[PDB]
């Protein structure tokens, strides 16, 4: 199960559309990680079966979040427009920290 996802970045592409991209995020202060904490059920994220609960987002259009606190990745997924480039990589151990 968890061992064979493949923990190396990964850069996807999905699609806004007439939907949302499908993904909640959590997060804290500058250094606390962007984590993708809910995935909606036949959205952008879930069709493209490359993202999942416990992927850190690393950057978004080519901006580095790695620092990002929770309400400024929040901002820049809500403004990178229609086609939005993630690039994600695997974290459960850093996600379990959030996720009850």
């Amino acid at each position: 199960g968890e061992e064979d996802i493949p923990r190396e970045p990964r850069r996807i592409v999905i699609h806004r559309g007439s939907t949302g991209l499908g993904f909640n995020i959590i997060g804290g202060e500058d250094g606390e990680g962007i984590f993708i904490s809910f995935a909606l059920a036949g959205g952008p994220a879930d069709l493209s079966g490359e993202l999942r609960k416990g992927d850190q987002i690393l950057s978004v259009n080519g901006v580095d979040l790695r620092n990002a606190s929770h309400e400024q990745a929040a901002i820049a997924l809500k403004n990178a427009g229609q086609t939005v480039t993630i690039i994600a990589q695997y974290k459960p151990e850093e996600y379990s920290r959030f996720e009850a």
